[PDB]
């Protein structure tokens, strides 16, 4: 129930623990003032400072003016922080605003179609994205809730998604969660402690060409539908040759534990850690962090049920891009659509109280 | 860290409350009274194992390969999270198999209300399963797997997820806000209370139903908050609309949280004055509700509520006639109900043999 400090040189939120609930808004911008967008992003720098330490924003929730609506709308009151993280992203659409132009990084790279995509417009893109994750989910959508409020008239909520639970892990040395397939997902991915492999894979450096996004990172996310009544008529052995890797331990085919290392040539040429592992890909790595979701029923008798993925990295080109086209031919694909999809740069952190969001971008 | 499953009562209704929910509405598309009864009996075989923290039938994975397994995997290593499964039977399963004259009269359709606008798609269903855990993935993986052993004789008609308290940080004192910002629940039947359990609660054999003794009728309501709405009215606005101060929560004119009321001092239309037992002649409900937030609509709003649950002994004596005194509740400015179910939750599995609808069927 802690609070994860909020200033560094990066944003919190990526290689910090995942937390158990995630409430992702992107939002489109409103406003043609760059002044006026640059005042909410000081104040929802401020927002998030009180946020973050499990306080409530401006002047609070009661005790205030009777006539005047309160400053926080107060559903977290005598909340803990529960490990709440803000993390602020652009998208490309941004920099088509305030003069930005000639700063949009080459790294933001749009994506280019692939096989099977079936991308909701509605439900894509965006100008900006907040990702809140917290072990407390009225904690987070209150973070949500009360960052719109004050962006109101400068900046609306294009999409949102939820997740109930997350299927990543930063923390080698615990539990690995399970998605919505009953598979163990993150168990390869790169752990907060490994200050090297994230020099070399997640954050943005100086000499990557774009000054202002030293210290960030690049996000990539996709909305993944699953085929679960496709899935759960399929045999043990199909599903387990799906991915390589067995279904109760989780370890890779032919070994005993988790955490040993992928004999990838004793895997299905179509398994997907064979595609998708590094040594497939040129060396490519990403950061995962994805969390499940359910959104009802699909109105055809079934239960709804996806996997929001989202993969932070260096340079979307390096990244994401090479690996998704190296699952092309992937054998989940059966079971999976891409059904919505947005990329940002998510700015370098706030360093002290005097920073603020996007302050080395304006 | 467990509840237990069986019980004169099911559980979860008078149990304690856990943290999140995944409540599901099913409608059955066999006309097979025996393939019915088989399901419950299967399905009361699962809720066993499930609320136990054990995968349903051979379980999720050792078994033969060329087979699917008989637990779908996703709450592997996970506790039982004081998961509670509690059955309920619809008005609409009384047209099969017979049923019609074993349909209680405590179940009535619900009168249509002022300002209703009840979504069709989320609202009724042969039948519901409430699965309440502390853990969203082991309710979730009961609905799941409940939903998979059914499959050719029922079908999910709508599924609702749920949040209250995180009680890893939260005292399980402490009264929970809902979203809009207000601590709920503070005067309730609590499960404590054995006596207004019997008077206001479970059905009685004299009542009228005798395979109903035991049980307990069940009301849901899906109710939509207007939250940019109501985050523009002002501090005072709120808590007219209440009757109760926003901070502690105390009865207007009152000092704490737990005050009894002084209902002349709340203003007429005030929502705890209509609410309030004294206002109703004595009816008194168990609310068992959790909030809900489901993502943003088409114009960028928050869809976010309240997903109501009442249970009472006899729906003309608790959830009609409190809802009807709602009808001039200050509060209906910034909600809408949307969503709209009864239910027949039928007593408890009394032991190993025993299996849910057993009296009813
Ligand atoms: C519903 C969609 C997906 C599911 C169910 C899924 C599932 C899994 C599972 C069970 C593993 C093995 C455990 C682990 O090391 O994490 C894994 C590994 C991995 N997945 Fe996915 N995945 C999905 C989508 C994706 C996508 C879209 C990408 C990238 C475009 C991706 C990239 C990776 C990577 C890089 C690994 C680690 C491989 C290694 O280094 O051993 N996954 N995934
Ligand atoms: C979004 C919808 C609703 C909200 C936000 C809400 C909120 C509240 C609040 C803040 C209280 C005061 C604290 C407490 O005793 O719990 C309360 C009391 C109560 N509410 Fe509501 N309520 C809602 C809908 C309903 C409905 C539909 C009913 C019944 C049909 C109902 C019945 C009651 C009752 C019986 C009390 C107890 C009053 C007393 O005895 O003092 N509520 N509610």
């Amino acid at each position: 129930g802690s609070a994860v400090p909020f200033h560094g040189a990066h944003q919190a939120g990526i290689a910090t623990p995942v937390q158990d609930r995630l409430h992702f808004a992107a939002f489109d911008v409103t406003t043609e003032d760059r002044a006026a967008f640059v005042a909410l992003l000081k104040e929802w720098t401020a927002a998030a400072r009180r946020l973050t330490a499990g306080h409530a924003v401006g002047e609070g929730a009661y005790g205030g003016l009777p006539e005047a609506p309160p400053d926080d709308t107060g559903e977290a009151l005598g909340l803990k922080p529960s490990r709440l993280t803000l993390t602020i992203g652009f998208g490309p659409s941004l920099f088509t605003r305030f003069g930005l132009a000639d700063l949009r990084p080459e790294a933001l790279a749009d994506l280019p179609k692939f096989p099977g995509d079936n991308l909701d417009r509605a439900r894509s893109g965006g100008d900006l994205c907040v990702q809140a994750c917290a072990d407390d989910p009225q904690v987070a959508v209150h973070a949500i809730r009360n960052l719109a409020r004050i962006g109101f008239g400068k900046v609306v909520v294009r999409w949102s998604q939820l997740g109930f639970g997350k299927t990543s892990s930063t923390t080698p040395d615990k539990q690995t969660p399970r998605n919505l397939l009953g598979f163990k997902d993150g168990t390869r991915n790169i752990a907060g402690t490994e200050k090297d492999r994230l020099d070399r894979f997640v954050w943005a450096a100086e000499k990557d060409g774009t000054p202002w996004m030293t210290g960030g990172s690049y996000l990539v996310a996709r909305r993944i539908r699953m085929h679960i009544e496709t899935w759960d008529r399929a045999s043990l052995q199909e599903q387990e040759d799906v991915f390589g890797r067995d279904k109760g331990e989780g370890a890779p085919v032919g070994k005993a534990k988790e955490r040993d290392e992928p004999f990838l040539k004793a895997m299905k040429p179509d398994a997907h850690v064979r595609l998708a592992h590094p040594d497939s890909n040129g060396g490519a790595t990403l950061l995962r962090r994805g969390y499940s979701f359910t959104d009802g029923t699909d109105g055809l008798g079934r239960l709804d049920a996806g996997l929001f993925f989202l993969a932070y990295q260096r340079d979307i080109r390096t990244g994401f891009v090479p690996v998704q086209r190296n699952l092309a031919t992937d054998a989940l694909n059966e079971y999976i659509q891409h059904v919505g999809s947005a990329v940002f740069a998510v700015p370098p952190g706030v360093r002290d109280a005097d920073d603020w969001w996007g302050s080395t971008l304006f």
